[PDB]
């Protein structure tokens, strides 16, 4: 159970509080949200999220185009490999 997804479209400066609550009831591992510390990634609104299992990550994939504030959040399958080397 790798459990990784990739987000796109987050608001610039979107907080971890907003991302966790967007995924309310889908368990994220400790430090499971990886944010860009760079400007193009922040402008894209990229993040990676590591859920506690692939079964949980499969449920997260269904939230595609739900909102954080004004923005429609895009949700893609990902992997440990992609989080480490992106
Ligand atoms: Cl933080
Ligand atoms: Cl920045
Ligand atoms: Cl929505
Ligand atoms: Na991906």
């Amino acid at each position: 159970n790798d459990g990784f997804v990739r987000l796109r479209g987050l608001p610039f400066g979107c907080s971890k509080e907003e991302i966790v609550q967007f995924f309310s009831g889908l368990e994220i591992v400790p430090n499971g949200i990886t944010l860009p510390v760079d400007f193009q990634g922040r402008s894209t609104g990229e993040a990676f999220v590591q859920f506690a299992s692939q079964e949980i990550a499969e449920k997260a994939l269904k939230k595609h185009k739900e909102r954080i504030g004004h923005r429609y959040i895009e949700i893609f399958k990902s992997s440990r490999a992609e989080v480490r080397t992106h």
